[PDB]
């Protein structure tokens, strides 16, 4: 009745563009198939509260939900929670970015509490969530990391001389 899942994965991209990626959520049906429409509500600064929109069901109707991503500068963390959610009694999904010295390493920190007519012991869906994380941060990996290949970013030349300003 609550799993913490946390699936980390190792980024070759630059903190930066990996902040500003995740947080233009407009992008997100770009990378992400499982959705179709990703619309921004509102923007109270550090949340980003936007509508997931996916493509209709079987019977022709369209499923969307709100869902608050708190962006978290200090601890270089997101904090996505689900407004609108059933069998997921909870779910706060923590983005958290560990620069490491191989690069950003990812952890989605998926703190989900499963009970409402839930068919599965939480641990099922950690299970597969694992496995569909791999497939679907990967995914996302190599998309980003494609991207900071194609964008150089900011790299050790643009500071390579210091403003020799402490004000």
């Amino acid at each position: 009745m609550a799993g913490h899942t946390d699936n980390e994965i190792t980024i070759a991209a630059p903190m930066e563009l990996v902040w500003t990626m995740t947080n233009d959520i407009e992008k997100w049906p770009g990378l992400f198939s499982e959705y179709a429409s990703v619309e921004v509500l509102g923007r109270d600064d550090d949340k980003v509260t936007f509508r997931l929109t996916m493509h209709p069901d079987a019977d022709g109707k369209v499923w969307s939900w709100v869902s608050e991503r708190v962006a978290d500068p200090v601890t270089r963390t997101v904090r996505a929670q689900r407004v609108e959610t059933g069998p997921f009694q909870y779910m706060n999904i923590v983005w958290e970015y560990a620069e490491t010295a191989e690069g950003t390493v990812m952890r989605w920190t998926q703190d989900f509490a499963m009970k409402p007519d839930a068919p599965v012991d939480d641990a099922w869906m950690t299970d597969n969530i694992n496995r569909n994380s791999r497939t679907q941060m990967a995914l996302i990996r190599d998309r980003i990391e494609q991207a900071a290949g194609e964008r150089r970013t900011a790299s050790v030349l643009a500071d390579l001389e210091h403003h020799h300003h402490h004000h």
